[PDB]
């Protein structure tokens, strides 16, 4: 199909804080993703990282390997260092048939630091944006030469969090660099996903349908909480949840009008004990497919 629907395993077992959902085995996560009806699933920390072993657990379940998160350190390492650092991820993605690599600069990120409030996130100095963008685009060209599209994941607690910083990254990159539009991280960072899509839809190569609970976001700011504290409180949820604040249909309508093809991935990290992953991911898939139909994105 033109539109594929994936999930991310952090709804079961968190990556930034491996104690969240540690009791949930990989087999449980993969069985539940498959039986819910997802076309594929993104990499998680409990996934095998060799082609043969990864196929052995995904192919029997009918699950495609969507992509994998890859950390960047362009602010501390040379471009050639980062090309070597990302080559193993590209080799795995090519062997699994993936078409996309998810990247994000994490050298100075704080989303994985439980003691650092989100307001103390790094802000890249203006004089360093041109060089950083040149490095990101260089990695994008390297991946593109090997058939893989690099999509940059704007993220709370990193140097690319606000709407203005998303525009800046797009301005200082291209043509190969693409944007991973994550609706949840966009709204959390005080941006509007619909407006971001209207500007950059032509450059968007991957979409994460992530919802946010506004009241929890307000708590994070008012009480000066860390990213992981927000996650444990339920800052993120799924499409179709009445407690969510993201309006998905307008975003998907912009995608439909411009002929987006690729993955819609439900990524909603939550405390699995409180927010049952099977229940919420099922609601997300049903609701996201309905929203894609209502926006004209999915014709079938
Ligand atoms: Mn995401």
């Amino acid at each position: 199909h033109m539109i594929l629907y994936g999930t991310n395993p952090i709804a079961w077992s968190n990556d930034d804080d491996r104690s969240l959902g540690a009791h949930i085995t990989l087999d449980q996560c993969l069985d539940e993703a498959a039986k819910i009806g997802f076309d594929g699933i993104e990499k998680g920390h409990k996934f095998p990282q060799e082609a043969a072993a990864l196929k052995a657990v995904l192919e029997p379940r009918g699950l495609r390997y969507v992509s994998g998160w890859h950390s960047l350190n362009l602010l501390v390492n040379s471009v050639e260092e980062e090309k070597a650092a990302m080559q193993p991820a590209l080799d795995l993605l090519k062997a699994m048939g993936s078409k996309v690599i998810i990247v994000c600069e994490t050298s100075n990120a704080i989303h994985g630091d439980n003691d650092k409030p989100l307001q103390e996130r790094p802000v890249l100095e203006d004089a360093r944006w041109e060089a950083f963008g040149l490095g990101v685009e260089a990695l994008a060209a390297h991946a593109a030469a090997q058939g893989i599209t690099l999509v940059y994941h704007h993220h709370m607690g990193t140097i690319v969090e606000t709407e203005d910083e998303i525009d800046r990254l797009m301005r200082f990159t291209g043509p190969h660099t693409r944007l991973l539009l994550d609706t949840g991280h966009c709204l959390f960072g005080r941006g509007n996903p619909e407006r971001v899509a209207q500007k950059h839809i032509a450059r968007v190569g991957h979409i994460h349908a992530k919802n946010i609970r506004r009241d929890i976001v307000q708590d994070v700011r008012d009480q000066n909480l860390s990213f992981l504290e927000g996650v444990r409180r339920g800052v993120f949820t799924v499409p179709g949840d009445t407690e969510g604040s993201v309006d998905f249909v307008p975003v998907l309508k912009i995608a439909a009008e411009h002929g987006y093809q690729g993955w819609l991935v439900i990524e909603a990290e939550q405390d699995p004990d409180v927010r049952n992953p099977f229940e919420y991911q099922s609601l997300g898939l049903k609701s996201l497919k309905a929203f894609a139909r209502e926006a004209g994105l999915d014709k079938g």
